[PDB]
């Protein structure tokens, strides 16, 4: 098995968040996708290790921050690339506070969804959970920053309009 | 709530297959993605109303083609349709079989992956069956073709894949 071959696979590139006992979370992750249209519900695949996993496990609740084409890799490495128990991830960044009461990181997004949780399907390193849709706004106009344009900035790469 | 944030979210553009009863069933669905790495497990999410999600239900396995930038509208039509024969999804495709059993299409896929589902994720009107790799193949040298690409295709557009440049 070539796992070269899952690299095909397209994904978005977002900001996943929540909030639980005071403390703010928010984690990269390009899994995310919405499941049904009746109702809305969205699905986000998050790491059991991850603070954010956590925080969406207890409070039930969690924002999603769609990325935009000229988001920085700093941006995307402050969220991606630490834990939100060990490093202020909030602090320097624009957000506002959802209906469910999760951060919704407003800088670099294209829109933001906040939802709660209906359902967590449990699969072994990662748990899919499963939310209805409460609100979503779509902020700028900008294009959306793919995981495969990720990885072409990874390569050394920058978008140019 | 406005709906257009959603339609903000990215995707890709599959075929996913599977096969029971003897009968080879396929399905156009951008709703496909890596769940985890160990081991390596991919989501597929069908509507509970397709011929291909009972046939997934019934048989336990599926295949994804990751469709090729290029791909004809009218193949991509051959596996669009609600209610088709075998014949009329597969006369003239180019696939081969897995030993999960299912038909691997390889006709206009930049990558193939087979599974075997070890959970179903009921979520409604559909259902998301998580299915745990057993094989995988790189095909063909060529760009996917996005959801999004697809759209804009589809209205005789230039696709993102061609409006966004990046400079090295
Ligand atoms: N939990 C999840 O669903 C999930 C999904 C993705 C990433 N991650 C995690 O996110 C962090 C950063 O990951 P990453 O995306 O930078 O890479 P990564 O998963 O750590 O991949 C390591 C290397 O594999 C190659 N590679 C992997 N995926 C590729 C792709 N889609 N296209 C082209 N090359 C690819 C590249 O090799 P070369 O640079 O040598 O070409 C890349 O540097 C890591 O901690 C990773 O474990 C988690
Ligand atoms: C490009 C990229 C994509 C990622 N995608 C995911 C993902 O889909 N799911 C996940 O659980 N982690 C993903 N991660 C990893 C988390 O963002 C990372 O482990 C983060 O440090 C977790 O933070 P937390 O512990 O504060 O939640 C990704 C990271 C990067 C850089």
């Amino acid at each position: 098995m070539d796992v070269e071959a899952f690299y095909k696979i397209s994904y978005g590139l977002y900001i996943v968040t929540s909030e639980s006992n005071g403390r703010k979370c928010g984690q990269i992750a390009n899994t995310v996708f919405q499941l049904t249209s009746k109702p809305v519900q969205i699905a986000v695949c998050l790491n059991k290790e991850n603070d954010t996993h956590n925080a969406v496990k207890e409070s039930g609740a969690f924002g999603v921050s769609v990325l935009e084409l000229e988001t920085p890799m700093e941006f995307i490495g402050r969220f991606g690339f630490r834990k939100s128990s060990e490093f202020e991830k909030f602090d320097g960044v624009e957000y506002k506070t959802g209906k469910t009461g999760v951060p919704l990181v407003t800088q670099h997004a294209v829109a933001v969804i906040e939802a709660k949780v209906v359902k967590e399907c449990d699969v072994g390193t990662h748990t899919l959970f499963v939310g209805e849709a409460v609100d979503a706004e779509v902020l700028k106009d900008a294009e959306v920053l793919t995981y495969a344009d990720y990885h072409l900035m990874k390569k050394g790469k920058t978008p140019r309009t």
